[PDB]
């Protein structure tokens, strides 16, 4: 039970889980109101006007597969239909034995404290917080991992963002930091079966659509790599070989990496070996840091209840003096965890659900939906539902067959 309250949009703010909120860096925004669906995460039912200056409007531009409606997600009841989209899909992802893991992987993986100048200090580092403003005026600084917010000015554009230090990469030095995703579970991508001489022949018609419990599990991928600041750098690419016409289409090896299966082989063995060192060189200075703490600022909690609470996220040895130290296997298990086990293809296989084999196989079409009924959608199955006759051959996923649930809108 991911969600242990039932939400709805127009309830009353309380100031503990739901209430106005002000984000950080984001200039001088309006409040908005935001849920805690779990310990951790939060959920702002809003277009993302706010994470960026540069992007602080819905105005369709020049254009670039994309899809624009200013006027998505601007009702109460729109707001209230994806609170409950949002909280269901991670419902679903809980229910999995994978996704129960990867949802405690993100809760446990607070943004280190590593926002002091002074070496024998812990300090919070202020971007990794919102301020929950109370029934009464007040604003009371919360920290938080994770917060899911509604798309910018392309609705289909999909993202993990998050605010990063001046001089720290934060997603890249092992300390982690608060997780934007910019999602929607009111659309889904089509693509179209790859037809391999083993595949399924009983496959019902044309498209199919993109279960949105892969996509939210894809960021959430993301997001548990940020969280613990082990994520590639996305100047690291691979240029992929499509066409004889194309002297080269570049692919980030974060994106590969976290589709997963033969796509995240592009990314060699001495890439691999490059990558884990690295990390696991950054988790040690973590624990050196932890070492020579002697005192904590932004006080509340005690010294050694931080230090324990870093000590769970890295999975930190202590000896009977009390000293942290990274150990080799114990990283190993978590590293690995994260960037290996966690992947989009091993949630496709848990999932059962189709989808496409790597992103060679682009989105051909967009569609609208609405997975909040259960008569459309539920937490176990999905589109395919049991007593249904969509439980055959994926017909839930297929939009000809499903035609009910998918509304065409792009390409
Ligand atoms: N299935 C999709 N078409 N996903 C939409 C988001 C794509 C984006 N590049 C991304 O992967 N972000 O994480
Ligand atoms: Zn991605």
């Amino acid at each position: 039970m991911f969600v242990n309250k039932q939400f709805n949009y127009k309830d009353p703010v309380n100031g503990v889980d739901i209430a106005y909120i002000k984000i950080p860096n984001a200039g001088q925004m309006q409040p908005v109101k935001a849920f805690k669906i779990h310990n951790k995460i939060w959920v702002i039912p809003e277009r993302d006007t706010f994470t960026n200056p540069e992007e602080g409007d819905l105005n369709p531009p020049p254009e670039a597969v994309s899809y624009y409606d200013s006027t998505y997600l601007s009702t109460d009841n729109e707001k209230d239909n994806y609170l409950k989209g949002v909280t269901k899909l991670f419902e679903r992802i809980y229910s999995t034995d994978l996704g129960r893991m990867l949802l405690t992987s993100i809760v446990r993986g607070i943004p280190f404290w590593g926002g002091s100048t002074i070496d024998t200090e812990l300090k919070v580092i202020d971007t990794n917080c919102i301020n929950v403003i109370q029934p009464d005026g007040s604003y009371r600084s919360e920290e938080l991992n994770l917060v899911i917010i509604g798309p910018s000015a392309d609705i289909i554009q999909f993202e993990c963002k998050s605010f990063g230090h001046d001089v720290l990469n934060l997603t890249r030095n092992g300390y982690g930091s608060t997780q934007y995703i910019r999602f929607s579970p009111d659309f889904t991508f089509g693509f179209e079966e790859s037809l391999e001489v083993d595949t399924n022949p009983l496959l019902g018609a044309g498209k199919f659509a993109t279960d949105p419990a892969v996509t939210l599990a894809h960021e959430l991928i993301h997001a548990e790599h940020r969280l613990y600041g082990i994520a590639i750098n996305p100047n690291r690419v691979f240029k992929v070989n499509t066409n004889a016409y194309y002297e080269g289409l570049e692919v980030s090896f974060e994106e590969l990496r976290t589709f997963g299966g033969h796509d995240a082989k592009f990314i060699d063995s001495l890439q691999e070996n490059e990558f884990r060192l690295y990390y696991y060189n950054k988790f040690k200075d973590v624990a050196s840091t932890l070492n020579k703490a002697k005192s904590i600022i932004g006080t509340t909690a005690s010294l050694q209840y931080m230090k324990n609470v870093f000590k769970e996220k890295y999975l930190l040895s202590e000896d009977t003096s009390g000293k942290f130290s990274v150990d080799k296997l114990k990283f190993d298990k978590l590293y690995k965890m994260l960037t290996e086990i966690y992947t989009e293809d091993n949630f496709v296989n848990f999932f059962k659900v189709i989808n496409a084999k790597t992103f060679l196989n682009f989105d051909k079409a967009v569609f609208r939906i609405n997975i909040v009924p259960d008569e459309n959608y539920t937490i176990k199955d999905g589109f395919n539902l049991k007593g249904a006759n969509l439980s055959t051959n994926f017909n839930g996923q297929n939009t000809e067959i499903n035609s009910r649930n998918f509304t065409r809108l792009k390409n």
